[PDB]
């Protein structure tokens, strides 16, 4: 098991811009503050999105397009280093009433989004290709 | 994009009272401690609830009543200032097995609820009417 | 209402081992570090899992087995003391696309899992049998 230790100090609440990508805005914020490791959470609504699941056998993602407004029922994830820059790994649950979709988040157009960011001060984990899963998991 | 910066220090785990409203109990706690900004998370189960989704075009909420015991599969949100008092904005996923419902949380009767409250020390965001969404979003 | 106060300081991001139980790995980590109270969060995917819901009348859990790879759409919980050792209480949402399952988490074989652990420094809550719900809730 890989263990990454950190200290917490700052906290951020963000109001994302309407009509822009959710993931892209967070990453822009991260770059601006120089945050390389963090825990992410959010709620709100999106105008559309692109999610997907990971085929654990073929070792590839399978995405789904959703071109309908949905509530961000749940949004959670983390920040780490990939290709020399802060990289967001986020999972979500979008929908309304009994209509629920979930998976790895690729993109989402924001309607109204409030994001909580908890930066983690310490060695930022780096994502490297992992043979076993076919994903880019933390190494050191 | 609006950015609100804070420092973290305290942490709270609460055991809510059976038969009382989930949102109301948290709000009472916040008033007592004078918490104006925070991140919220909870798990447990409820005896009933009122959730809803936001029609992004008509600009109004559409609620759903659930008068059946449900598990709190996911509860996340934040605290901010609205009408000069701590205001909770929470989204949830309630249900059992494959029966899942989700949305903006209005009310929930508690069965057993464990809440994690992470107060945020800094300028609390205030909610003001936003023309674009018809929602009450953070101004400053 | 019961209130447990804490101070936050450290933060941990863990990369769980493939093919091992999710809950057990976190618990081994908590024991090694001596964490008696904390907030938990995670995302990733599992190869199989066992969840369930609580019948609030009969006062007993009803389990559900899932022997199919699933994405961890949402994983949230807390750590506390039970039987004199760190005990995890976790709720999850597993699935893909519109196939979503949710409930109290009993076990899950890890495919790839990134866990965020926020230890809470203070008097750790202890779980004791509660007549009203039939669950083991926090006392003091
Ligand atoms: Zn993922
Ligand atoms: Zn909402
Ligand atoms: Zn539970």
């Amino acid at each position: 098991m890989k263990v990454f230790e950190f200290e917490v100090g700052k906290g951020f609440l963000l109001r994302l811009d309407y009509g822009k990508d959710l993931v892209r805005q967070i990453e822009e914020f991260l770059e601006e503050k120089g945050i390389h490791a963090a825990h992410i959470s959010a709620i709100g609504a999106v105008r559309s999105a692109v999610i997907g699941y990971y085929d654990q056998e073929k070792k590839e993602y399978v995405k789904k397009e959703l071109m309908e407004p949905l509530e961000i029922l749940s949004l959670s994830g983390n920040v780490s280093m990939k290709d020399s820059k802060p990289f967001c790994h986020i999972h979500v649950l979008l929908g309304k009433d009994g209509e629920v979709y979930g998976g790895h988040l690729f993109s989402a157009e924001v309607f109204a989004c409030e994001v909580f960011v908890l930066p983690l001060s310490g060695e930022a984990p780096e994502r490297a290709f992992d043979e076993q899963t076919g994903l880019f998991l933390w190494l050191e």
